[PDB]
């Protein structure tokens, strides 16, 4: 039976522990991947993490960093949400450098990224087997999202960039039924940028809060309806929540251009919520280090400033990193709405500390009806390391 | 199909080894979590271990017990009842530093408690995913049990506590329906203390020895019928069960009132039998060392000293620690009445040992028609550690 | 649905390789508990491997086997058949010192037995949860078989000794169904003794081969009936199969008393086959090591030396040790008949090599319809190990 | 349900990567068998890696690669395709030094050989069990393919060899039906050599290309209809795709006879494409190095020469070793045609590196309707290892 997701997301005000993973830590003496992106997607009868592996293990010779980001070692695992990527529970998925997922209600569907950077092939995995394929449509490191993709009443949809990622590159848009591409569209965004979204449905609609990697420091927004016509720009909010950004003070929002004139970024979230918008970002506005969820209202649709509420989940004396976001399916939650939920990746390692090695664990959050206090569920492992030595 | 959970407790003549899991003792080389409250909850198809983790593995830097108790990195997790807390078979279960499961006969509800001391955030979990949350409401360091909740019906019940650990504090039943709250009641008891409720369904009602932490060295009691309302008071019988405690021969016992005039406590349990009781204590009466099981005749109705059977299962010159109580649920004992199970905790390392961690091992025990005979199933890990060194 | 088990036992002409767990080289580096008795039995969807572990890993300081025999940590586990006793794979089943486990065709009916010397107790489970009891009704060390029991038609099947060990015992033939007792026998038996029997069905019966330590070094035979009749005695067979034994030379059998005048034994099996038997034994006289099975011709009903086949599968250059039986379900062999199986624990370490612990693997062997070569599947572990320095 | 595989081969432009394990990277930390021939099968539900171990992990004492190829202690084991031959995640399959599997869409039948080299024996297994047995024929190594066996609407081929392995040999079909043998045939094939067969199912027959030991450097091919009645000779494209070998232009194609003339070989596979062949390859003529797969215009059928495509996915700086085929289920794959498949092993240690040990990981890789850009996904394990020093 396939998944409906037609519902509308949930009005949420505040988010709750769902689960921390506490790789790091465990991986001081336990078999752990070292991983990037530990996502996270649900079936209607669980919910995974999802992680980039290197084919390696923490407190290992081969988590020596100095290998390249898109090698031929990277690949795309996963196990149930809460456990850590550890070797003995982990399922193989895709052989992948950059990678998403999402069920459809009857299997998963992973797609992954691997091969040379100037044509680069994107494999469909569905059920377990690979069903389909794309190759690099302008020969500059094709990728997708690193987060969730999403599936409404038995299609799914994700996001693909292809050229720079510091200049305009092109973007698209590709469908899939059973594994199989079934349809597929260009972005037209002259002037934007779009790096690794982070979708969720709403409304019967993909909806995409992205990484705008070339001048954004506000985020890329884009709602894409089932055939493929779409809506695209930037988040209206007159907050900006990518990183590196300007102070709040400083920021005029947009709902159609780039602000803050500055280039990175880091992968980030959003929910609607009617016109309003809760938005995550890093606590600090230079490291990525921190994180806070604000809600703006009329932050979707009008350059407000108007926030409204503010949590704090990891404290800004420490690491965080990607954060992404996917939703409760109706059949776990018992609810007529989608639960919006979101991970936030925390980094240790290289560069900002002094080891050989870098990875990452998280903490998930799910939307409640509630207010919930400030505190921090960091990583909390004990750096440097055995081989560090 | 829910469970029904209507039946009579078995009265029984003693208590059968169920399981020992040698955590410890196979921590020692494997990759173990460090843990606390190993209680055991079960499902109609298997009886499962829960425990808290701090993220870290025996034989690892990260065990060092100076980290607080309630750390953003305690998780609830668990195995099948008799298995190791092994990283390699953990099921991830929530955030918590404080925590209480058990299984409505479809799915396993989940409570884990998180957060600050100030305004804790308590996160239900209804078949791997969260459903609803409970924030603290009197501000200090809300908390559970730290056993198996308690369905009957198709409607699960837990006690939770909120307020000063060494005074009076406020208590409070809360009742849920498929991870969703549907009532909750304030438990009146002024001049008493109740904390880490062991609770068992019988007769179409939950019944619960706890902890007074306050100045009883007798246990309280709660009687909850499905309607919420409810009977509080202390375990009848005129044998202290509490651990610190005096001596049975200088003790009056009570229905009502606190007895004893001494602070602190240990988490315990007890089974009604009729108007009999089976009551758990730790050997000595001033350390959680050895274990023992006590039969007093109207020792639930009565302040009764007539003590008709005795059953040692871990010895005085061994550690143990907490103990709860859990039933079999009849799908799975083919009897028409609920067998009545307890687990005792047994605490290895610090404060008692020379070594900088703390961990538990436990043994589990199920009610039989027969007399069972003195032994010491003790944790036997050898001690100290090679971290220690 | 209950296995029948009722049909005749395949007539076999030697025995194929079914599995090798390489316990002990993979516990050189890996998570392998230290065990011994690593006996196999069937469901009608898979065979496992049953074991008794002391709650410690191969290649740790637990491990020294200075820690007794029957003590608090023994437990009774499982693993799927080939697989080595390791702990991320394994199911816990019961506490115990001595075990034995079969299923019934719906669920796992196991049998473990712990506590003192003096009054222990046997603890039935039955579908992953204790269901009954039998105490010590003799004082002396109640123990079980140590290999597969047997049900038949729903109703379980196995024999139990307690009492000394080198004079007059007493024991039982004991009958359960869904894992609660329903029926019991005592065997007379004077001169005789009765330790450690291999059970298999056979025309709607339980034939056992099992160890004489007082004076024989023929084995006693039991041929149980359903409604708890037996006939009890010797396999007739003139040559002796059980360690330490004399030479086949300078043996008389019988059918009816021990013969050979030796203490000591060692648990072994064998196999009607019309009026033939197939014996197993270790192919040194005195020592367990080495391991054959021979068929004689008429050596069930006669003191027959007519020896027809011999089929050596571990070389009396390695060391072997106990042996039983079980068979295959007829729902998996896809026969009409009982294939007859074995399993030859390798046992390594004390006392005759230089370490400081013991353990075992094992090789499993099936009933096939043709005669097969003689090699040697030995253990293969490298001693002695890392904590033996 | 039997699968039916009556269907054609896909016609494919390229190949996708599948899965890649990692294995001896994450060996160097993890508990990793080693291993050689980690072959893929695929049953309709999943696919999975099977592999031979010694009984000994990477980074152990063990692993010293001294101990005989056809040892006491080999093992045919598997995992889910992806995953490392890691310990804890193991199925254990067969006693063998020697293997082939598959399934026939309710069972996986698996072929074990092992037992002395002058009379060995192959045991048939079938839903887990030992259901039949093959003995040597003609005393020399008895030995099957190394790879996925087929089976065709219930009923499963493999093909055998046994005699010299740089001589005239005898060879063998054999037929099966839930793990019991229902038919065979002596292959008569004079000046010929057949050795470790990769078959895949194609149009109602089984096709098989080999490895000829004795004088070929092109290929061997089988053509296996159901009645047992069979075509066999060589794989006619004019260009060799054995290792060693001669250079192409050296060399003219043959249909009925080896060319090359050169001893030794390597495992290896080729893909009919109506009249045009896909043929697997070491990069090196000389070394197990670099590996790609070249298609051949009616090079199934002709002494063709015309290379059509060409695609590299382990490049000639890396070791390779043995290749092999299988296709993906119809049920699994979505499609109305078989996609086919293949494996390559990438050998690491002895001979060729200054370690103690030999052992290999894999990427597999599926046929797709587009061109696939060359890459390397070779092992990437950093040697020597630990153990080696
Ligand atoms: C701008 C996003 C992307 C463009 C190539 O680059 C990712 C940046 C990045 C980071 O931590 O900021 C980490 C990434 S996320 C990923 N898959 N691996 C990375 O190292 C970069 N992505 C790729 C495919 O190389
Ligand atoms: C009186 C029970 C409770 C009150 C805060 O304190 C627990 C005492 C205690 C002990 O071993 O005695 C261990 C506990 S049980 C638990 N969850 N962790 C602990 O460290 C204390 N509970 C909390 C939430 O901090
Ligand atoms: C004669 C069988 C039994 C009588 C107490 O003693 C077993 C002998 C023995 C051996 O290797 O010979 C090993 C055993 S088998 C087992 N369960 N453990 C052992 O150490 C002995 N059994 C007991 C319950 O102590
Ligand atoms: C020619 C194939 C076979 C003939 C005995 O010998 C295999 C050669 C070989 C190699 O890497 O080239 C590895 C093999 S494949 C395998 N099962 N083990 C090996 O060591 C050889 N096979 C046997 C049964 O010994
Ligand atoms: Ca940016
Ligand atoms: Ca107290
Ligand atoms: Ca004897
Ligand atoms: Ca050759």
């Amino acid at each position: 039976t396939y998944m409906n997701n037609t519902e509308a997301i949930c009005d949420v005000k505040g988010f709750a522990p769902f689960s921390k993973d506490n790789g790091i830590r465990i991986g001081s003496r336990g078999h752990i991947f070292v991983i990037r992106e530990p996502f996270v997607s649900c079936s209607p009868i669980e919910c995974r993490t999802f992680f980039l592996t290197q084919g390696s293990l923490l407190n290992d010779k081969h988590s020596n960093g100095t290998v390249k980001d898109r090698s031929p070692f990277r690949t795309l695992m996963s196990v149930e949400v809460g456990q850590s990527p550890n070797v003995y529970q982990a399922r193989f998925e895709a052989v992948a450098w950059s990678a998403t997922a999402c069920h459809d209600g009857k299997k998963w569907m992973t797609v992954g990224v691997t091969g040379p950077d100037s044509k680069a092939v994107a494999v469909i995995h569905y059920g377990g087997v690979p069903t389909d394929v794309i190759n690099s449509w302008a020969g500059d490191i094709l990728r997708t999202q690193e987060s969730s993709c999403t599936c409404i009443q038995g299609d799914c949809y994700w996001v693909m960039t292809d050229g720079p990622a510091n200049r305009q590159a092109q973007y698209r848009i590709y469908k899939a039924n059973q594994g199989r591409i079934i349809g597929q569209a260009d972005i037209s965004f002259n002037g934007g940028h779009i790096e690794e979204c982070s979708c969720y449905p709403n409304d019967g609609k993909v909806e995409c809060v992205c990484r705008d990697n070339w001048t954004g420091t506000n985020r890329p927004v884009l709602v894409i309806s089932p055939d493929l016509s779409y809506r695209v720009g930037y988040l209206c909010a007159g907050i900006p929540s990518d990183t590196p950004r300007g102070e709040d003070a400083q920021f005029t929002g947009s709902c159609t251009s780039p602000m803050g004139n500055q280039g990175y970024g880091v992968k980030g979230f959003g929910f609607r919520q009617g016109t309003d918008v809760w938005m995550g970002r890093t606590i600090s506005r230079t490291s990525r280090s921190g994180f806070e969820i604000l809600r703006i209202k009329n932050g979707w649709t009008q350059t407000s400033k108007e926030q409204i509420r503010k949590q704090v989940v990891v404290d800004n004396l420490n690491w965080s990193g990607y954060s992404g976001s996917f939703t409760l399916p109706v059949e776990l939650s018992g609810k007529d709405c989608l639960v919006p939920c979101f991970w936030v990746e925390m980094i240790r390692g290289k560069p900002e500390e002094k080891t050989i090695w870098t990875s990452s664990s998280s903490i998930v959050m799910c939307g409640v009806d509630y207010e919930v206090a400030d505190w921090s569920w960091h990583d909390g492992a004990i750096l440097p390391f055995d081989i560090d030595k």
